[PDB]
């Protein structure tokens, strides 16, 4: 009781937060898209429609919040947000940082400036909504760029002045979290203020163990996603793996298994819209995954109590462990 | 009289356009970006004031309308441009099209897709605000790349739907000019609806004539960037090259003294803000060129009228060449 995290519609108690999706999207787009272009989603009322259903259905199956981890590079909108928060009733948290597609006025950018725009963010307000970020997202495809390396310390700098969590996106396959860790830890962040994203994405436990020896949060964030029977699809292949949803959460059991229960978050990375992608990759997604961000405790948990994980594991995983990380600290 | 090209305040006729800078930029930035952080200028009063205070100083040397070339990706914004050219009684011209920063969600598009951006930019109007674009701007830095190609196709498409003329971004040293002629032609689309950009970048006449007897409009729009005196600063030499203004407005009376008097457009490429580069860049272009977007009638026109180029030749440029690509054909 009494530490407080920043929603899109203000602040509410941590213990208020619940059930938790720590990975999460309204829409993936780019800056000024929706406004620019709403049209490609139908209209923009469709969308939040759309959205408003999804969390409406996702409440009813238990969350009660979600992190929405859109940047400015991922074409966060957080009037949208806010909209579908209240028409939903569910707490949405907003990020601040940058993805992997920072337009030229962010890449030209010194860490200084950058840490500027975070803490601009998370102290003032998003735009002109005075709409504070709870968390910094921030993302490598690899082995970091010159600039991905500054937006990673102007990162740990926005959270070791604010107390904001920072969580990431990597690509899993080629380890990109020791780096991202040597990084963070080269500036003194914490390693309990970040979550190495996407760590679903491999079944290297070496390395996922290894983080979490550490003391890293690892995001088991894209559980829903596999592209099992349409390898037909050349862009869904690429985007879902070829790994099942029962792979990918046999790695929340065996990281259990192994001690890690404190160190797990679990997500869905889903969405609503997405213009990131080929046009029909949205339809395809809806049809493979219907439940939608209501998949987790639907499906994912049930699995891992047959499986012998215990209720109150579960509880402190989905629940305690996303309390723990967003409390600023 | 009586045909009629639409400005951000609405529309007006052709004939009202007087002499026009058909390349040219209130802000230099990126979607989202001056909504996100207005700071980095300042505050957006800021550069609103500094733009109406530099447009006041063109209008006194006799521009009445300027074209911003600044696209949804150059972080193009429709309210300032209305709100500068209302205070500073200077008719502005939306553009449409994509420069080469596009985000991923562009990226993404087929040729269809994007075809249908531009003319909703056109025919709809830009976001939610009913301004309309007046142009369509494209962009190579040297051999086309995929999407390039099909940004270049779909505006093409666009132009000949909708009879506004398109304008181009090159690396003039690698010709780029034969390759987007090359595209445009194979749509269908006349040379005259068609300025091949940053010509003035280049002393390779063969290329720029070569284009001229094809019925490319030529434009020389960088007259004022030269680096000359600070080769010092590398991102200075890089972005303005070691070519004088005296060097590039040559290049008007080449072409002139060729029979090409009828196919040049004149510009600075000037703005009043600019976030696509390092943060001191803009000082040191004011700076350099204090007169900004008066530097042409202040310093180009009557250059040339002492090298002998007639006063009705230099009006056919500067009025009447904007007005026959503008006019809608
Ligand atoms: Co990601
Ligand atoms: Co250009
Ligand atoms: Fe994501
Ligand atoms: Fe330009």
């Amino acid at each position: 009781t009494g530490d407080l995290i920043n929603t899109v519609r203000g602040p509410i108690p941590v213990s208020e937060a619940g059930f938790t999706l720590t990975h999460e999207h309204i829409c993936g787009s780019s800056a000024g898209f929706l406004r620019a272009w709403p049209e490609f989603f139908g209209s923009r009322k469709a969308l939040a429609e759309k959205a408003v259903r999804g969390l409406r259905h996702a409440r009813a199956a238990g969350v009660q919040t979600i992190v929405d981890v859109s940047t400015f590079d991922i074409g966060r909108d957080v009037r949208l947000l806010a909209e579908v928060s209240r028409a939903a009733d569910v707490h949405i948290v907003a990020a601040t940082g940058l993805w992997f597609d920072p337009p030229l006025s962010m890449r030209m950018r010194s860490v200084e400036e950058l840490t500027q725009f975070f803490l601009r963010e998370i102290q003032h307000g998003i735009e002109d909504t005075g709409i504070r970020a709870g968390i910094i997202k921030v993302a490598t495809t690899g082995k970091a760029t010159p600039f991905q390396e500054l937006v990673l310390k102007a990162a740990a700098r926005a959270s070791l002045a604010t107390g904001v969590p920072v969580t990431t996106h990597t690509s899993a396959s080629q380890r990109d979290g020791e780096q991202q860790a040597a990084i963070f830890e080269s500036e003194g962040l914490s390693p309990s203020r970040v979550c190495i994203g996407h760590s679903d994405d491999t079944d290297d436990l070496s390395y996922l163990t290894g983080l979490a020896a550490r003391g890293y949060l690892v995001g088991l964030d894209r559980m829903p996603y596999s592209a099992i029977g349409l390898e037909g699809d050349a862009s869904a292949l690429a985007l879902f793996g070829t790994r099942s949803w029962q792979t990918r959460a046999l790695l929340i059991k065996a990281l259990i298994d192994r001690g890690y229960k404190d160190r797990i978050l679990v997500s869905h990375d889903w969405l609503f819209g997405f213009s990131l992608a080929v046009t029909n990759i949205m339809d395809v997604m809806d049809r493979i995954n219907p439940d939608g961000m209501a998949f987790v405790p639907l499906r994912v948990i049930p699995f891992l109590r047959e499986k012998g994980v215990p209720p109150e594991t579960l509880a402190g995983v989905t629940v305690a462990n996303p309390a723990r990380f967003l409390s600023p600290t």
